């Protein structure tokens, strides 16, 4: 549970995928804090710190909210993970880092941060083999489905880059995310994806606890089935 001294296994990288909830305080009307409790107790197996955007807290506040959701994170024994923030996630000792495209060169992050998760936004084939070579521990694949909460983000895709990557023979872990719900999520699975990630089925829920449960339960399901 300490920091890595060596790059995290893709079998144990897969399992951490299964529930992937991803929040920020502007993703909620309740306490943010709160709504990440209660999805680590409902199940959630990883967590993703992303604090940008309008409304976003900034400066210390920023730091002080993260270093509560870690702490979180660490109740519930779940890898805590940063959003494009390098020096935050070195600051924090976090689990991980996330980026995408347009944020820090991935062969550039692999450096700055030793044995550390190394998550990939990608949206096309060729930017999957260039995640894979740049040293990254799992790709985000999407969106999946419609989704607003992110503003700019690509042309929707459904599943048909997941099994794009499958078909070619890599097995690099891979995680689906926009638009996941309960309802929806099975196809990831099946397409050949680790698991799902979401913001606002779990951040937005009346239940969040019991939706991340449900997830938990159904992605179980779906991996044992395909
Ligand atoms: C693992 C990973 N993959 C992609 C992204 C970028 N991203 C693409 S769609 C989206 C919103 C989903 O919200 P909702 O579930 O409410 O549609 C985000 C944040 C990221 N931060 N982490
Ligand atoms: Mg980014």
């Amino acid at each position: 549970h300490g920091i890595r001294m060596t790059r995290i296994s893709r079998e144990m990288m897969k399992e951490l995928l299964s529930v992937y909830f991803i929040m920020g305080s502007n993703n909620t009307k309740a306490d943010p804090v709160t709504v990440v409790q209660k999805a680590l107790k409902g199940g959630a197996t990883l967590y993703q710190f992303r604090e940008k955007g309008g409304d976003a807290l900034t400066g210390e506040a920023r730091i002080k909210f993260a270093e509560k959701a870690q702490a979180a994170c660490r109740e519930a024994g779940v890898p805590f993970i940063v959003n494009d923030d390098v020096e935050l996630a070195l600051n924090l000792k976090a689990d991980g880092i996330h980026i995408g495209q347009e944020d820090a060169n991935a062969k550039e992050v692999r450096a700055a941060i030793g044995d550390m998760i190394l998550g990939v936004a990608a949206h096309t084939m060729s930017e999957v083999k260039q995640a894979e070579e740049d040293g990254a521990d799992y790709v985000g694949l999407g969106p999946i489905y419609p989704t607003e909460t992110k503003k700019d983000t690509r042309a929707v895709q459904g599943v048909s880059l997941i099994e794009a990557v499958r078909r070619q023979g890599i097995s690099i872990p891979i995680v689906g995310i926009g638009g996941i719900t309960i309802d929806n999520a099975a196809p990831v699975i099946q397409a050949g994806a680790d698991g799902v990630s979401m913001i606002s089925a779990i951040s937005q829920a009346e239940d969040p606890e019991s939706a991340a449960r449900k997830f938990r339960e159904e992605i179980q399901t779906y991996k044992t089935g395909r």
